[PDB]
């Protein structure tokens, strides 16, 4: 239920890796091409327009960096291990396939499936979006 | 006024910020980006519309009208671009990014952290809703119909 939990984890592709959060209540994410600093800033802005409260990380990688740790200090989020995602950085593949011929540079086409992802009906047709959904829980959050 | 936003550029430290700034709530997204208005122009709104509806962008000066980048991107997403920008925002923001820039060393980190702050404080102390607040009860209001 929780609105502001989150998960995070790397994907590569020509060579360059890619960022992904995903908030979990709703299929939400976001992405960027990419060190530390650059998942610190990354989180960052993340957290500066939606509540990001707990960062979920399967990895020790994101443990290690003195940035990252400087940020979630900052920003008052909670990076945890433990844990979707892997069903989801191949629809995004499979997204960023059908767009790659239109944008000239990889970090374009990462965007366009990111816009596809949250703009498209989850269910294909009728209900909400992933960016419509995401939007509602928090709406219903503060009125609590 | 739901998915209309106003685009402006401010300066500090040598450098370009551009500044959406979603009319209704006062919501802002900002980001360093070229003197150059083009490919990271069309970036940053690309990326802006993944995130929030973006119907149409008002600007009062021509900039945002040179660029094949640009008129593609808003193509592409779906959004129009209309001119006159009817705000002060930038005004603050560079207050705050002074008040937080010693606690980063690239200005970049500090706009993020300025802008975390605008969108953030208010209902605070007392107040109602921060822009953030303001932004998605508008639009999770919107979707109702
Ligand atoms: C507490 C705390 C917490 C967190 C933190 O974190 C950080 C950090 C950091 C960091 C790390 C390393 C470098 C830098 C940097 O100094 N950074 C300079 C500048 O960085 C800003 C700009 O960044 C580059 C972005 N550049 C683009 O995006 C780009 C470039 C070129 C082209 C394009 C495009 C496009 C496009 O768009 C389109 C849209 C539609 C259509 C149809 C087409 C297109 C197209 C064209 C196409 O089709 O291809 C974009 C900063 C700190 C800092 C600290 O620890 O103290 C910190 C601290």
């Amino acid at each position: 239920s929780s609105p502001g939990i989150w998960q995070l984890d790397c994907t590569h592709l020509e060579g360059k890796v890619i960022l992904v959060a995903v908030h979990v209540a709703s299929g939400y994410i976001e992405a960027e091409v990419i060190t530390g600093q650059e998942t610190a800033y990354f989180l960052l802005k993340l957290a500066g327009r939606w509540p990001v409260k707990t960062v979920h990380t399967d990895n020790g990688s994101n443990f290690t960096s003195t940035t990252v740790k400087a940020a979630c200090e900052w920003a008052g989020i909670k990076q945890e291990f433990g844990i979707v995602i892997e069903s989801m950085n191949k629809e995004l593949k499979k997204i960023i396939g059908q767009v790659r011929d239109q944008a000239e540079h990889l970090k374009t086409a990462v965007q366009m499936a990111v816009f596809i992802h949250n703009k498209k009906r989850k269910g294909g047709i009728g209900g909400y979006s992933a960016g419509e959904r995401i939007v509602d829980i928090i709406a219903t959050d503060i009125e609590t």
